[PDB]
């Protein structure tokens, strides 16, 4: 199967944050407040997409940012949630 | 030399005006809290330098940043960006 890798951010009403993160978790990995990422087939992608589509309502945003593969690195500024590893 | 960057922040509301003004001068304002654009390098090591001047206190500026721009975007929900007219 062809691959991709996404970086999804939501922006959605109090009312629907739990739907959003706990469908999104399912498929991704929780990198940080409402920013999820991770590898996903493109029956995946579009699985994930047509469920956050039944969810979302009434100015809820969705941003679906849709890579080839996983080139780049992330700086974080502030405080940083994701645990650190200990690399030998 | 130059890259593309997407930028997620989650800032208090005493400081999300200074990061907001801030990151509009560097970058195209996407949506929500959601910056990109084009960057060298001697201007993302600044926008970040003047990044960590502002945020306090559990704030967080998430920065990725691309060799380019090969990626899409797809939006469900609402389009903040208008459409244009291509013919």
């Amino acid at each position: 199967g062809s691959h991709m890798y996404v970086i999804v951010v939501y922006d959605v009403n109090v009312e629907r944050v739990n739907r959003v993160h706990k469908l999104l978790k399912t498929y991704l990995f929780w990198r940080q407040n409402s920013v999820f990422e991770g590898e996903l087939s493109k029956a995946q992608l579009y699985e994930l997409e047509m469920r956050l589509k039944r969810i979302v309502k009434e100015d809820d945003s969705v941003l679906i940012y849709i890579f080839p593969g996983k080139n780049f690195d992330l700086h974080v500024v502030g405080r940083d949630k994701s645990p650190v590893e200990m690399i030998i």
